[PDB]
């Protein structure tokens, strides 16, 4: 049919790249709770049987990467004799550090080059894509359900994909769609009438129709599931850590990685300008996209991208966000506290949006000074 | 000439880096849990530590921290090795057998022969070449840590070989092998090393006119793990007896009490060496077989090599009257689960007098004595 | 007062075993194409993971995995059991330049050590009895489960033999065998397969049939291989060797070439012992050698006939070092140990094997030790 359906996914907590999400950034925190001048780059492996530890790490700190790693798996329903663990822990790069640590100057360089994009829009109250947003919200309740026992017979590894019709001023939903692995001995039709009624209450959660397709694991079978079905890898769900395919995107990874990786970090710091510029009322969308130089403690470019929906001059917001915020790496890693936030909670269900977490890159503490700026 | 030969290894040595694993993860689980299953064996190869085996407990051990405290002290570091850490859990099929329905009784957790030797040749009640081979290299490891001998390394190796033609024994020869820094002082090296060996001939009474062998291989900079590969068990002769007992071919390190390659060679030991104590006999080997799930030995034989003091059968019976076979039992009488295993991971487990172990006490030379009429 | 003496065997799919036999299949496709390889190969089996390590330096290129497999998948495992690790490291150049001395007609010991052969005349094979029985006892068990004579048993097992010296005629005491069996199997036909071919062992060494049997005393052996019990190679040495009756140094024997005295001068020493027991000049002989890394002959050798033999101590000495040429690169030359494969002594021992036709086993010394004993 000729319509603008516009399509995002999630994953649950047990999925395969998520578990791997989640041990390189519950690693990552355990190092900067101990010593706060970490380099930390931290990428897992896991599959089938093996769990392999690895990236560049210099610090004081030490961290049981057993110890993390079972905290993760446990109350997905693994235990200490399910996986083979390897650790292999290298230094950081010597001739990266010194570029990044600028002791002369009072300066952090970018820790490699890069491009990011923040991204913001006024469809949710939490100036994010709905297709996102929805897709999130199925897999936390099912999760919810699945460790209340309210939904019982299911297993932790699970996707959603939600499709809405944009076609008209209004979003309609057009599919709904989850996976979710079940026991050997579920009983379909229970299963099936649960994950409806949890479709419906999402979709009346943010005021939306409760008539569209549902696709309910449309595979026919999922037991097998975990990295025993699928190898999962640290950085593999990018798209679902930010904004769903509507925002662009510049290839870098967030999970286990400490605040002088730009990929992380500017990220963060382009997703809070986005999102204070479009609650300001300056543009309905607002992409911010910013290219680094390893070494270079500022940006060598930026674009400011307003899709049309802009509500003053583009040039007038331009010049406002460059008034209202500081584009020094090492500024703007403290100005959103980077060093001490904890990054475990954002290693499932997206690092933006989440009005149930309390983030920095999240507050709108900008827009003031951008309304003023503006004029 | 009578030329018999013994060896040693150092405590940076690859095989036994990991004996110590296997053992300092052992004497973890057992300081948490003394009812703990363990057989933790390892493998140390280049840039490659991996931990393995079949562990049932409610203990934790971290497997890396706990080999970084092995390898830091030989001067290794945390970006060295991959750990790869493999934990499995003992079998349900072996753990039925061992842990028997009748509570009072534990099941050996294996078949298999086990040895124990005692001679009275040392005040160790070891035989010489052997104690003579571990003091070289605990005197050379002792200097490089306090750095009294500089420029060397952990990964040593030492030989000891004795002349037994007369009644006196004479040194032959001692032999050692000491990895050593690039800039090293070959003339340094060789005075230290000279100087060490005298010194522990002295020790022990001996002659100081004797072969010296250094370093003959000309060159030792690479070593330890980058240099051959370590696997837990491979120095059962060092462990024990030099060649002069014989081995059923158990190894120990790693293993909880109920594995009777170690439990039973322990007990052995004790029982060998408190029938020499009590001039029974100059030596005696006792061979000990077992059988998986059976809670006694299935065979024992005493050899005492014909220096029995008094009659063979008058020995195996004051053996059977002095002690209890029963493993549950005899692993008690050694306090074996309370036991620290790790100071037995290098420079031998048997004739330790800078220890103080429970099969090497001379508690038993009485009863033997008094059941011996 | 009975005189009991134990020895034990294991099979092919005992763990310790599979390393043993991967590290000397490796070998031998080193040697076959590169008869001056150096291989020092060691294996561990754990579980789900298989660890190829150690020290080569060849021209040659072994698919240790295509390896790996080829001893596995006769015991009944596939491609996917297994987890392959491969750390092939090179062989040391400090070792290396000892060894390899630039008098190109010499070779240096490859380490230092102890080594001991031994032979007797229990048996044709020149072995203690209870060694050959015990090995007999698993190779019939073997061969019956594969032609499918012995069914619903498994490759993991292992034997103990006791046998009663007390008198001039040898008695066998106990047998013991311990078989993987499969969960569905009919313990009373296991039974009975196994106490007939403990009868059947005894009877063609023309011994009693009335002895203890001691039969899966575990009661139940379901679990087994790799995952019952980690094996690592060099960890049945008495089983390869004497069964305990001989002394042992603490070399292994499987995964090196020739130039590890711990092996071929092991081969050498029992070459030596069986022919001077094939010659009659004693009923027992052991003969110990030890080496220094570096030096082609060795620097010690004692000689040890336990009161049994049949002419002067001194002049089975001599005999046997004007019979036999102790240079290193001689022997191992003699013994053709750069053309032998070593898979075959893997598994049942690697002395007094009637079955194979090895170059140290060979009585062609008695002429020379007759000769040379008389003036
Ligand atoms: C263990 S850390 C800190 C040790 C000591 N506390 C200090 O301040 O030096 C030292 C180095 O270990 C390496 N490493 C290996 N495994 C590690 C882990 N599990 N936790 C932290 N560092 C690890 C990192 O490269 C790190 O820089
Ligand atoms: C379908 S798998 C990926 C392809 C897979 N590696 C293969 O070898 O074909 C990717 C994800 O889909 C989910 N998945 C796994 N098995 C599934 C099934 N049987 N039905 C539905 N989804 C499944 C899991 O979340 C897994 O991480
Ligand atoms: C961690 S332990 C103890 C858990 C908990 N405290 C209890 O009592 O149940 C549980 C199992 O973990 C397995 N395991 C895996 N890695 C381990 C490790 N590093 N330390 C101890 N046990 C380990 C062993 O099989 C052990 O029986
Ligand atoms: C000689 S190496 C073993 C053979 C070795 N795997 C190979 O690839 O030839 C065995 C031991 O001798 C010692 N070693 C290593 N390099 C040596 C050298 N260059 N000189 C003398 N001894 C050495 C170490 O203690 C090591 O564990
Ligand atoms: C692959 S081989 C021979 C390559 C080439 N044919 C030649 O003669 O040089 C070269 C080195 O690779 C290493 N190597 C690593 N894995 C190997 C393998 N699987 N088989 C053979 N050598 C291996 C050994 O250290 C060996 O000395
Ligand atoms: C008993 S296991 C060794 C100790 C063991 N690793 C543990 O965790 O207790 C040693 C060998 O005995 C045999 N074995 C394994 N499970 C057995 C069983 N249930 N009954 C009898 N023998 C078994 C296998 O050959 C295995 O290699
Ligand atoms: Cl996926
Ligand atoms: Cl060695
Ligand atoms: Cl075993």
């Amino acid at each position: 049919q000729y319509k603008k359906i516009i399509t995002s996914e999630s994953v649950g907590a047990g999925h395969p790249d998520k578990i791997c999400d989640q041990i390189s950034d519950a690693i990552l925190d355990e190092c900067l709770s101990q010593d706060q001048n970490s380099r930390v780059a931290c990428e897992v492996l896991a599959c089938n049987r093996l769990i392999v530890i690895a990236g560049e790490i210099t610090t004081h700190a030490y961290v049981d990467v057993v110890k993390t790693a079972w905290e993760i798996i446990k109350p997905l329903g693994y235990d200490e004799n399910d996986f083979t663990i390897i650790s292999n822990v290298n230094k950081q790069s010597v001739d990266i550090a010194q570029s990044v640590d600028k002791t002369n100057k009072n300066l952090i360089g970018a820790g490699d080059q890069g491009i990011v994009f923040g991204y913001a829009c006024d469809e949710t109250p939490q100036y994010m894509p709905l297709t996102s947003v929805l897709a999130h919200e199925l897999l936390k309740e099912i999760e919810r359900q699945r460790r209340s026992k309210e939904f019982i017979k299911i297993q932790a590894d699970m996707k959603s994909q939600v499709s809405i019709d944009y076609s008209n001023s209004t979003p309609l939903i057009e599919t709904m769609l989850v996976s979710i692995q079940h026991d050997e001995d579920y009983d379909v039709e229970y299963f099936n009438k649960k994950v409806s009624a949890i479709m419906e209450q999402i979709a009346k959660k943010y005021n939306l129709n409760t008539n569209f397709k549902k696709i309910i694991n449309s595979s026919g079978r999922f037991v097998i599931g975990g990295p025993i079905g699928d190898t999962g890898l640290t950085g593999r769900k990018i798209i679902v850590d930010t904004y769903g395919g509507v925002g662009h995107h510049g290839g870098g990874a967030f999970s286990g990685k400490d605040p002088t990786k730009v990929d992380r970090s500017a990220s963060y710091f382009a997703r809070w300008i986005a999102k204070n510029v479009v609650a300001a009322k300056l543009a309905k969308q607002c992409e911010i996209q910013l290219a680094f130089a390893i070494g270079q403690p500022q940006p060598v470019a930026m674009y400011v991208n307003t899709f049309n929906t802009n509500l003053i001059d583009e040039t007038k917001i331009f010049e406002a966000i460059k008034k209202s915020f500081n584009f020094d790496i090492k500024t703007f890693i403290n100005d959103l506290n980077l060093w001490t936030t904890k990054y475990l909670p954002v290693a499932t269900y997206g690092h933006f949006g989440r009005d149930d977490l309390d983030l920095s890159w999240e507050k709108l503490n900008k827009v003031e000074d951008l309304i003023k700026n503006s004029k």
